[PDB]
């Protein structure tokens, strides 16, 4: 397909960059698995996408296939002065260069900024039983877990980001918590400080404790006090209450399946590859291992609506009153947001009738690994009609009554970065509005209970407390609008006050249409202040037949607001958060607006999104981008235990076509039906596809759980 | 059963009613039918909802039922002095008494703000045929139809309201247009303006005419002008192979053919909910519904986990707010509760209105009839699933397995009608989540109202077609939430974060800014009355005074979906009809003389209507402690675009607003679902798969497809 230049590796390919990689033995290469951070290893390899200018050459003007290549992230571990290095590695097929990629000069704290990684996991554990080994008595008076020959009751530790005060240091707060089923659930009250910046782990240190309010410097004097009486001690079958297993009676207990959807006539969408085509619909897609799913060369009605629709980052910023708590600001893609695609249960996470998707990962791996239904694809009723009229004669009866069944083609997948899963969807409707839906679900950050932590969150049990937090969540969109120069423009609704043209002692107050340009960057980023026009549009030079410019129209649906304050240390990470909307002129240096390395150093992260206005360029009739902003605050509740569940619990935007076809169209449509009166006779159903009744069973349920190389 | 007491009127209760006014031979009723304004009349007959004490009592203490009446709406125009008054009827059964009922007295304009009714239209198009005969050859040449000796090829006009500059006149402006197919969408360039408040249609007149950019004094006027060939016309094409613009036909194809039918819902089980009357059980939740003929669905005391969450959710008010570059363009301010905005609940199709699996419901309305009238499928309640879980996760072993993956199948209660009062059709859903969320929906479709186009018409909207323009407006809806969480005793707070900047505890050198969570305490009615410039509180938490057990005030947050802003400036003119929609949130003290934010009335009086909502807040009543009513309003601003043609479609065109528990509940409520899923791993061996419910692969068919589009007494 042509769809192919956007196509994530295959796994035969990710074995071939990584053979090619491991051939060079100048390199030192070696497992991710191997229990060291003083070794050189690949982290990540992932199809890097051709540039635009080459893409649109092969795809609308018919040149040569672009150079595929892939984005290899290499940790130099085993070397004097650690860093993190880039390189493209291709051609594909057959790779035989290793291009390093944007080099940063001055910049020291590469190493410091990378994100952490299973071995490094294992060699955190091993610090903690070494250290926490005077605690043993008191780990079990306490709570009845410990460290050593615990077995099936051994405590855990979540551990949070960022990690430290300032670029270069790696040092994390980790939460000790109770190794049960959803430990995340499980705060014991200790919360410990551990240097691990060294690539020799046996350097590592407890630099600090946290227990029940007070800090103890060590893990000794904690120890001596609880020993003397100086320390306040928190002494810690129906379903544990972090466990999903149904407890509880309804008063009108329901006791058979709900309705389900069947599709006795497959798919109505053609799925080719990576290809998608539906109705007036054409896409591609992909899942970039680092930052998550992305639509790619939309198009409706033959024409191009967006060259891009991605997903760029996904945060979660804290208050606590713990150490932890006020240093959580979780940003997933230094997590590897688009390679935690963990397995979609058929039935629950998409429809029985879905198309289930798999993929290959390569993130923090030995080898490729097969990720089992790791996308969906899925058409559904909507419950709600496309477009229905009831065209009365108001004497009793009807002319027509003219009715669209709702329905709509959505692509998913999750992320499960830890705690959270979030639930990503691209949904298109057949009248060539598309949105982009991220749900919220799976187990809240939570802190040990103290009263000092009702300021910044919700006592949820015994020794819980749900942490108050915004999620933000960074898309970039660009629209390619019928074309790749566009302009952007808004429209509101002003007031006039005339003289009443019929009546001249009398006044019309009555609204008109108010049109504002943009010219320049900074005129089209939109902060939280500021109230956003009800109209966002994105236009072509042409008209429709009506004689009004072609465009699309963003609409965003969001709670966000202002977070952290621009110019404030960490908030140099999310300057895109300060912008519900931002357009940028389209450049090859500007394609994400976070990276994985942003977790870890957001003080002196290698993208600022602010620095993509600095230029404030001129934004008339050209390749523009526009970068979205969505969120909401949550204020945790009880109704959050176990889990935070999806009603109300999601945030997106919607694409519509305004003026960009002549009309409806999802006029095209077979689906429609028109029933008309006949004297004296039955009404005539006019119908473009039979009536259906036909029923047929899904596949049988079942579920994998394993994700493994092949 | 208890939920009788919030229940419509039966076809056997309304003919009761209508036969005991009957009887009463003083009040000389004739039927709505008669095709004079000079009569006696009863225009509409709905349930009276008792007092709130008095049910309360019934339902909570079990005490007497309470008393059952009928509202009945009398239009007295056989007299010197026509009126409006209504009665409470009663009781029911056996009517004996017509007491007075929202009394006006020292009010005399109640006659011109009534409702039009089908007697009216038919006077109104006989007084066009005769006033517009000097017009008759311009129509014939200028459009190919016509008012007189016209059989396939009529014009037909659309009125705009309200009808005049002031309380207590009746002048409309007449949008004529060919009566074809979608008609609504072919205006002809030509509006009237009819004064029709007199009793005597003989009376009546066009006192005003206006076509293609240009006002006329007169029909004769216009006449002469264009048979001395001084008027600029424009000459339709004739509208009577491919569809009709204006069609919902299919035309053009999809370059990707669907054939076959898409996905549908099958329910071999049955429902899952227990609809018996009124009265509806979904697992945690027990609510009873009405379909309130003047004012629309309402949802009364809903329940979930045996616990009171709310007496009453109601749609108060629909509108639709236009500009206009024509004369009726500019005067468009519809109130649809003028219309009956509960007695167009036309046949829902199903398969495409609601699910073929859906319980579909009958009613009977009596609004503008000579009998009740049988309204097939004017309501449907149906579960669907969502398409997403309600809540999953997958718990992984970070080493290429899982310790288990936890799902639950998103599945919602959907309880819908629709009004379709003209050309727009509203789709009005309740929505109920297993876990104790409802959600207030509605979904805009149907035709825009479009005035004929001239350069001048782009300032105050978008050329849609030839000689079409789609009008600039505000579509905006009011709802009332008597919200009673756990009780009638409820106060009201706010939640937000602020930012604190202290010493970081562990790196003294440093700061930490970072959220605290803030809350703010409303003591009185202008508070919590949020008006558009302000920034709304991102929590907006209705509390009992109970704690749950982790020490957290029990309360229900109320969470809005709106684009909607001020449209009309304060205090001018006809906003006093609509001044609730200052307020996206205001909170009032419960009193049974505030129950409605509108009125049948205010369409045709917004200068002086009988309910201004702004005067609930007037008194700044004490809000602790006390049985509070939240009021919503929502909306959006619609510029429409020619995808709008032939009809606005639903997909980004809703607004509505959620109730969510907020530390109401222990923990998730959901929790008691049998629906959930564990899938666990076992060491060599395949997964266990956790459930409490045998896995569904079974099939059944709904009835076929039937539609009878008919509404006729039974
Ligand atoms: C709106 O119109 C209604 C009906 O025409 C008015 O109610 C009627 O009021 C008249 C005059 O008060 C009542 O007529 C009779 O008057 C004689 C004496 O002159 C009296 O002895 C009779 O008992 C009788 O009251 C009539 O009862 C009453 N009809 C009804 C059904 O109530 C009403 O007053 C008008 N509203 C306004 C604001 O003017
Ligand atoms: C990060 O470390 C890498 C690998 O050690 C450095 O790249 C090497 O630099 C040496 C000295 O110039 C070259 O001779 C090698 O060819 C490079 N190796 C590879 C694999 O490219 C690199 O200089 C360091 N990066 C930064 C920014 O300091
Ligand atoms: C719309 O404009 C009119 C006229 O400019 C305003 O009416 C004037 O208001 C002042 C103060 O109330 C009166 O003294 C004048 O006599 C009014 N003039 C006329 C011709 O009516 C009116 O207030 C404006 N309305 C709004 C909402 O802006
Ligand atoms: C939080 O408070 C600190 C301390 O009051 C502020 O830091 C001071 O900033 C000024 C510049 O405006 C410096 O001259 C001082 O040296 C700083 N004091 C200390 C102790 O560092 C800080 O700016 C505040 N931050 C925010 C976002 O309000
Ligand atoms: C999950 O998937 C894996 C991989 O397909 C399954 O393991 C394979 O099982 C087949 C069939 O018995 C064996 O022949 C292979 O040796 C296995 N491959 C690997 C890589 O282990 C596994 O059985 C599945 N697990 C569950 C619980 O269904
Ligand atoms: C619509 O429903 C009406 C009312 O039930 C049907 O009208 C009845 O039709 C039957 C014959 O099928 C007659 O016996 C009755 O006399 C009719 N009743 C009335 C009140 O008219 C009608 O047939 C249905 N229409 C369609 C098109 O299905
Ligand atoms: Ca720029
Ligand atoms: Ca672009
Ligand atoms: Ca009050
Ligand atoms: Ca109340
Ligand atoms: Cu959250
Ligand atoms: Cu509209």
């Amino acid at each position: 397909r042509k769809a192919g230049v956007f196509s994530d590796l295959s796994n035969q390919e990710l074995k071939a960059v990584h053979s090619f990689l491991w051939s060079k033995k100048e390199l030192r290469l070696q497992p991710s698995s191997t229990t060291t951070m003083a070794k050189n290893t690949v982290f990540l390899i992932e199809m890097l996408l051709p540039k635009k200018y080459h893409v649109l050459r092969f795809l609308d003007k018919g040149e040569r296939h672009p150079v595929r290549e892939a984005r290899a992230v290499i940790f130099f571990g085993d070397q004097e002065h650690p860093n993190v290095t880039e390189f493209a590695v291709g051609p594909l097929p057959g790779p035989c260069y290793m291009r390093a990629l944007s080099p940063r000069p001055g910049y020291q704290s590469s190493w410091a900024s990378r994100p952490i990684s299973t071995a490094e996991y294992a060699l955190l554990y091993h610090t903690l039983q070494e250290a926490t080994k005077p605690l043993h008595q008191f780990f079990l008076n306490t709570t009845g877990f410990s460290f050593q020959d615990c077995h099936d009751r051994c405590l855990a530790f979540t551990d949070v980001a960022p990690r430290g005060v300032a670029s270069g240091q790696r040092r994390s707060w980790l939460i000790i918590q109770r190794y049960v089923e959803g430990y995340f659930l499980h705060p014991t009250g200790l919360e410990l400080l551990v240097d691990h910046g060294s690539t020799d782990a046996g350097h590592w240190a407890v630099e600090q404790v946290w227990y029940n309010g007070k800090f103890y410097g060590s893990p000794e004097e904690l120890a001596r006090k609880y020993a003397d009486g100086e320390v306040d001690v928190v002494v810690l079958e129906p379903p544990l209450f972090s466990s999903h297993k149904p407890r509880g009676d309804f008063p009108s207990p329901i006791h058979v399946s709900g309705p389900r959807l069947v599709q006795p006539h497959g798919p109505r969408f053609r799925l080719e590859g990576n290809a998608v085509l539906y109705g007036g619909w054409s896409f591609a897609f992909r899942l970039r291992s680092s930052s998550g799913l992305q639509v790619l060369n939309v198009h409706f009605g033959g024409e191009r609506i967006a060259y891009e629709v991605s997903v760029q980052e996904a945060v979660a910023l804290y208050g606590g009153h713990t150490p932890a708590g006020m240093q959580t600001k979780y940003l997933d893609v230094g997590w590897g947001l688009g390679s935690v695609t963990h397995e979609l249960a058929p039935g629950i996470d998409c429809p029985e009738t879905a198309t289930f998707l798999d993929t290959f990962h390569y993130y923090d791996a030995d080898d490729p690994v097969h990720y089992p239904r790791a996308l969906c694809l899925f058409e559904m009723p909507t419950g709600v009609p496309l477009r229905r009229h009831f065209n009365s004669n108001f004497k009793g009866g009807f002319n027509f009554y003219a009715g669209l069944k709702g329905q709509v083609l959505v692509l998913r997948t999750t992320s499960t970065v830890y705690n959270y899963d979030y639930i990503w969807d691209f949904i298109f409707y057949p009248n060539g509005v598309m949105e982009a839906k991220m749900h919220a679900t799976g187990y809240v950050h939570a802190t040990f209970y103290t009263p000092e932590g009702l300021r910044h969150g919700t006592r949820l049990h015994t020794h819980l407390i749900g942490n108050i937090h915004t999620h933000l969540v960074h898309y970039r969109v660009d629209l390619d609008v019928a074309g790749t120069k566009n302009s952007f423009q808004t429209l509101q609704m002003k007031l006039e006050n005339i003289t009443n043209p019929w009546s001249p002692r009398h006044r019309v107050v009555q609204p008109t249409l108010e049109q504002t340009q943009y010219s320049w960057e900074r005129q089209a980023a939109f902060r939280f202040k500021r109230k956003l026009p009800k109209y966002l549009l994105f236009t072509s030079p042409q008209e429709n037949p009506w004689g009004h410019k072609r465009s699309y129209r963003l609409q965003i649906h969001s709670m966000a607001d202002q977070v952290l304050p621009p110019g404030w240390q960490e908030e140099q990470a999310i300057t895109w958060a300060r912008y519900p909307l931002a357009v940028t002129k389209y450049r090859e240096s500007e394609l994400c607006s976070s990276s994985i390395y942003h977790q870890n150093d957001p003080w002196d992260p290698p993208v600022v999104f602010e620095q993509f206005l600095h230029n404030n360029e001129n934004i008339e009739n050209e390749d523009l981008v526009a970068w979205v902003t969505v969120g909401f605050l949550h204020i945790p509740h009880s109704e959050d235990i176990p889990n935070t569940a999806t009603p109300g619990n999601s945030v997106g935007f919607l694409l519509r076509p305004f003026n960009f076809f002549p009309e409806d169209p999802s006029l095209a449509s077979r689906d429609t039906v028109i029933v008309w009166p006949r004297d004296n006779g039955p009404n005539y159903v006019q119908r473009w596809i039979p009536e259906d009744r036909d029923c047929s069973m899904p596949p049988p349920f079942s579920y994998n759980g394993t994700y493994r190389p092949v």
